[PDB]
Parts: structure tokens; C-alpha cells; sequence
DNA sequence: TGCCGAGGCCGCTCAATTGGTCGTAGACAGCTCTAGCACCGCTTAAACGCACGTACGCGCTGTCCCCCGCGTTTTAACCGCCAAGGGGATTACTCCCTAGTCTCCAGGCACGTGTCAGATATATACATCCTGTGCATGTACTCGGGATATTG
């Protein structure tokens, strides 16, 4: 699944939820560095 | 009326500081020096400090007597300002030259000792130079009257 959301304040609340119910997750706000986006996309492909 | 135009609030992205973590390299703290030569302790015969009326030198004191201070205000331009213009101090880039590193390499000389002399100190006798004192004039001063210079 992809979850899209429209407030950085909310993506923080979603991250607190993803940590509590132990789903595994990965986030890419506009505040992420350009180099992080590369690794993070390449890890969402290539893995179960 | 209309339209809209102009209008006012909120997530990306980048760019210094800020504080954090990594690992590694001499340089700091410390040991044992060890070694030795200064500090000390112990005498001595030594100099020089110091607690202490009195002659008296001058620091301080009670007076009167006047300029420079003290007070006013006009004015006078001094000094401040602002705003504009020109450039020259500044910024950011690219090419370039050497500052700096290391390394090798020598001998110059600053370092060190090895001996012992011409040096200068110290005493006694001493004569002399120099100080403190006393003592005339000669000028550098303060004043008055007139000439030259300069401000308004």
C-alpha cells in the first residue's frame, strides 16, 4: 500500500501509528534530502 | 449592476550555524631518575640598621589690597543637516606562481673547555680641588611716548 496525505503535521501522527502497530513503513516528505529519495524508492522496489 | 483585479494567508527547497561522532597522533604528565650541586645548618667575625634631645629651618599663619573672574546678550558663522553623483572600493571568477614540505647534505660557528694576567681592587699618605661663603655691576626689566602695521 501507498498512503498519501496533505499535512506534514499529519504524516507525523501517521508515523506514530506505524510505529505502534508494528507494520514497517518508510516516509518521503518534501523535507527529505534528494539522496534519501533514491535509496527509499529503491528499497520499496526489490523487497517484500 | 456586473466582472475581476487586486488582495491577504499557508507547504517546498536551499543555505548557513550547531552541535554531534570518528579515529589517530604526536605532546603531556609522570617516572625514574642519580645526578649533583645548590640549600641548608653551623659557626665566625664581622656592617649597618636603628631608637633616640636639640639646633633651628621653614611650613604654616593673621592681616590688608586689588585683577581676573563673573554676568549679559548680540551676533555670527560654525556646525549640523539632506540629497545627488561618480566612481572606486568590492565581488566573483580563472589562471597562475610560489609557499610550503621533505630530504639530502656540509661546514660555520656557536658551542664548549683549558690556562692563568693584566687587569682592577684595596691601603696609606696626602695635596689639592672643590664647595660655601662673601661680595660689585650690569643687565634685563618695567614704564612711557611715538611710529608703523592691519583690521574693518
Amino acid at each position: 500500500v501507498l498512503i498519501y496525505s496533505q499535512m506534514t503535521r499529519m504524516i507525523d501522527l501517521l508515523e506514530e501509528y506505524m510505529v505502534y502497530r508494528k507494520h514497517t513503513y518508510m516516509r518521503l516528505d518534501g523535507s527529505s534530502k534528494i539522496s534519501e529519495r533514491r535509496d527509499m524508492v529503491a528499497d520499496f522496489q526489490n523487497r517484500n
